[PDB]
């Protein structure tokens, strides 16, 4: 069967028992990352070799150790001591994120800053988040989580109507010690509540809408085959899914008569980060990868048909190892359906007669996570067309604060005394590019404005340009929409009848990039997201914008420290990283839970085929 | 019954009776355009009183006329004869589109140029194009097209794919006179069809695609009443349609509690652009605005059931005149429908053990129009969370030449000997804004970036600001996608329970726009196009961003005219104008007929609402 196949429990308890018999997961060892490895470059013929990564955590402080496995053969092929205060942390434990509440509860610091509010210690919330690296020499090879009050009236009350501004705190959550309590003053405690299903607040449901039934009674034109590989409408591709990237697209390929030309060899959002605008010593510090230090397909919700996933549904329901290596199944994570996408072309010729409309469809590939007040959507669409789109919907309870009493430059007010800090939602996609195979190159393509004159007297013409990325170096690229700014990755190698390189072309939305100041903690953590496009030579290890441990580390590591081996691009097996984000101002509708938003990108064939590839579409039935 | 009614058949033909009576419509006059006018500000309480606008041609050379009739008290109200030298000509006839080619087929200059291209009379189709402004004295005053040759072989043949380079013409078509004929010299005329309805070029057609079939088993939840009155999801707006824009929203507005709350008093695309970049003379010259000049509304086709909406669908068939002022349905010309969009919010809290997901919505307004090779869609979007979307779908036979041996900078090839050249497609929306009423003022919204230092010791801070356009002088303005920038449009004099201004902000795709020289003929004649956001203050006779009579009129009418005033617009009577296009560089995969591309713009709620306004819609049946 495939290489690419889902990971099964069995696998799971195989790794599990391998771990054990090698005497690396006795009682105080935890596994805070595993998944498997894609298969090296050309080795598929043959032999299967299913291999692991493991993180394994320690919870006596001995150091971790990263782990690869091979379930085929039953070994450990390598096990190497990470230092964490040099190379980064490991990903936050769920089991982590309830310790925080509980240590503060006993800390007498905590304890006195709650009377002062005259606040019922049984009533606070603690928001568990990651720590960053700022100036608390301390914090160096420890593993941290700072936390944010917040009231719940009663147990189903929404404790994000009621922040408890002014208090922050810092805890070891390993040796299990509060390390700071900081109170710099009391600020009330937005007294309204935020409850969006207590029929005070929604007023009585409205009775208009009408359903919209939408099935499909021969059922969907897409098959699975091997549990996850996908056939649908000359496309083929392997849907994947890692504990830390969700879900992962393998052989995204198009059958071009009996050709099945490669598109994709592999395509994730490989980070994300959210970083926050407010300059309060409260929250200045409050930065999250969720994908790297949190793992967003650990929280991936279960899809509940006719309400989060409408039509024709097929589901997978992909395994992940538990804290002790115990499979666990993420029931119905992944929704897959077609769509009826609008027209797809049209024309009406007055000349012979003809008239002529075709309907257009896409399939979708979703899931959905769930962080703390957060959740997101993440969408992959593949069109008739050849058109290839990711869709990130974001949602969830806004992050708050209290509102200060002069205004604030960095916060909107959302309720009475209610706040909600400016922020952005920053993703970073990496395309494993394999235009027509692996020969590939980028140009990035900007429109040229011409000027009236000679060969062009009438001052109507523009023009386009084109300039090839040859190394690394030249490779980390910036929006320009004015200018129209594209990119495309084509193949020199590979020709369309016309004699011209088969390409793609990467259609952005240009929005803001990273505001922070350059010199920020999160500029240099985040560094990915303070440039639109990267281009790097494919290598094995090179998996993560951010590096492999993004907790707790440093300035640096991942995509700058790659580019400066200034590698050969120009025709070679290359990746790209293309960054894109939302700035969110919080307006008093994001109140009390909020209206999804989106972001995304597309790629769109640039002389890919030899004519449109639709040509072979029926009249709708 | 409704102000905002759409015409009838009976409304036409009074017009018809009291022209006629009146002495205005003779045989030798023409109707150029019929519609009704919208009513003047403040008037509505009450009587009645529909009058209808109308231009009229005389097919003798006489003087075209500018007529307005009241059709409720069966007068003329107001005749002017107009100049066209000075002031511009009417919009294209439909039946001068087929003088061109039945003049040039007996012209011996034409002949000659066919007959030493070994081309058969009788296979040669002309398209008729508008003529513009340029170097040739003569045309000034006299109404001109032009004409581009292309080949049939056969009569259901897509002339398309055999365009005739090196030979354009020109005809007058009041006097009925070829007045040049320019052959700057022989092009092989590209051999291959481009017959998309051919099995030789399709090959089998698919069998894969099973039914999607989307009902709506308890009917639609919008309620049409009065012909044209929407009520839909506590949206309420009237669908107006008019030849020259197509359709017209009017009285767009909110339902908040039991408050009819304004946005939007008029909505439209005032006029389109298509400006081509190819410095040849034989094409240099070329750009049509299909609203001004041919009447877009005229050209929308009947759309089909299944084919062009799916769903369950409720047509409105607008009435126009034709030519002679007789009544002519346009049967099937608008669909209206609701449409599932997927989710609209969503949060699972660990906290409290509540899970909320929320379905989207959206209701559709929509029509297609085909002027020539090209077919385009106009889509309206409502959506449950106060969003207000429109979206354009371009989409056709691309407009060919011949492809020069030496290449061409400004044209792509898309088969052996054919060409595409550079073009763009530009729309200009005109927004009569009335943000919970008539007083409104504009502010552009640009993100704020913020410097490491004292305050923001972190370097993590970011904002936002604000400027208030004050004085139209001050109100044409360009976008920058990388600031961010928005546009919001707010009442000063209406304020949310937080204190603060309710807003709507405008959301831009920041493409490209106009790309030609600034002082080139098309510049001049759509200066629209040169910027992305206008602002005026309302007036009655200000209707459209190039002016009332754009055929054949020099630089200048419209928008920089109306900006001159320098009135005052803070806190006044208002009108947005966004210019939003497409730059198209033609894809091989956009041959033989191309598949869908879209643009537009949206408007979401900022402060509008005292919270979420989706709080009471129910969970999916
Ligand atoms: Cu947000
Ligand atoms: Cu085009
Ligand atoms: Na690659
Ligand atoms: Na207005």
């Amino acid at each position: 069967a495939s290489p690419f196949r889902l990971a099964s429990a069995g696998e799971i308890s195989e790794v599990q028992g391998i771990l054990r018999t090698a005497g690396l997961l006795g009682p105080e060892k935890r596994i805070a990352y595993l998944g498997v490895l894609d298969p090296a470059r050309g080795a598929g013929s043959e032999a299967e070799d299913r291999r692991f990564r493991v993180f394994i955590h320690d919870v006596s402080g001995a150091r971790p150790q990263e782990v690869t496995v091979s379930v085929t053969n039953g070994t450990v092929i390598s096990a190497v001591e990470l230092d964490t205060a040099a190379t980064g942390e490991l990903p936050v434990l769920e089991e982590e994120f309830e310790v925080v509440e509980q240590l503060l509860a006993t800390d007498e610091r905590w304890l006195k800053a709650l009377a002062a509010r005259n606040l019922d210690v049984s009533k606070v919330r603690v928001a568990p988040l990651s720590a960053g690296v700022f100036e608390y020499a301390e914090e160096r090879g420890r593993r941290i989580l700072r936390g944010l009050a917040f009231v719940q009236d009663f147990p189903e009350d929404s404790a994000w109507a009621h922040p408890v501004d002014g208090l922050v705190a810092y805890v070891d959550v390993v040796s299990k010690e509060v390390t700071r309590v900081i109170d710099t003053g009391v600020f009330p405690v937005p007294a309204e509540h935020g409850n969006y299903t207590d029929p005070e607040l929604t007023g009585p449901l409205r009775t208009t809408q009408k359903p919209i039934s939408i099935t499909q009674p021969e059922g969907p034109s897409f098959t699975v085959t091997g549990g996850n590989h996908i056939e649908w409408e000359k496309w083929s591709l392997d849907v994947g899914f890692d504990v830390r990237e969700g879900v992962v697209l393998h052989n995204i390929a198009f059958r071009d008569g009996d050709r099945l030309r490669p598109i994709i060899n592999r395509a994730s959002i490989a980070e994300m980060v959210v970083p926050y605008g407010d300059p309060s010593p409260i929250r200045s510090w409050q930065n999250y990868f969720d994908t790297g230090e949190y793992l967003v397909g650990q929280y991936a919700n279960s899809l509940e048909l006719g309400c989060d996933c409408l039509g024709d549904i097929t589901y997978l329901s992909p395994v992940i190892s538990d804290a002790f290596g115990n499979p666990r199944e993420i029931r119905n994570g992944i929704c897959m359906h077609e769509e009826d996408w609008g027209i797809l072309a049209k024309h009406s010729d007055l000349w012979s007669g003809i008239n002529y409309t075709r309907r257009n469809r896409r399939m979708v590939i979703s899931f959905f996570t769930t962080i703390g007040n957060y959740d997101y959507g993440f969408y992959w669409y593949l069109y008739l067309d050849g058109t290839i789109e990711f869709e990130a919907k974001a949602t969830g309870v806004v992050f708050t604060s209290a509102f200060p009493e002069g205004g604030s430059d960095n916060i909107s007010q959302l309720a009475p005394g209610l706040g909600a800090p400016f922020h952005q939602h920053i993703f970073s996609a990496r395309l494993d590019m394999a235009i027509d195979g692996f020969t590939n190159r980028v140009e990035e393509e900007d429109v040229v404005r011409q000027t009236m004159g000679p060969g062009n007297e009438r001052g109507n013409a523009f023009s386009r340009k084109r300039t090839v990325l040859t190394r690394e170096s030249e490779a980390v690229r910036e929006a320009d929409a004015r200018t129209g700014r594209t990119w495309i990755i084509s193949n020199p190698e590979s020709k369309n009848r016309l004699n011209e390189p088969v390409g793609y072309k990467l259609h952005a939305h240009n929005q803001p990039t990273l505001l922070a100041d350059p010199g920020s903690s999160i500029a240099r953590r985040a560094a990915f997201a303070t440039k639109d496009l990267w281009v790097t030579r494919y290598a094995d290890d090179e998996r993560y914008p951010t590096g492999d441990f993004v907790n707790q580390h440093s300035g640096g590591a991942g995509l700058p420290s790659y580019i400066a081996q200034d590698r050969d691009i120009d025709g070679q097996d290359i990746v790209v990283w293309h960054t894109f984000g939302l700035t969110h101002f919080p307006r008093v509708e994001d109140w009390p839970i909020m209206p999804v938003d989106t972001v995304g990108f597309k790629l769109r064939p640039e002389g890919f085929f030899d004519r449109s590839p639709v040509l072979d579409v029926p009249a709708n039935p």
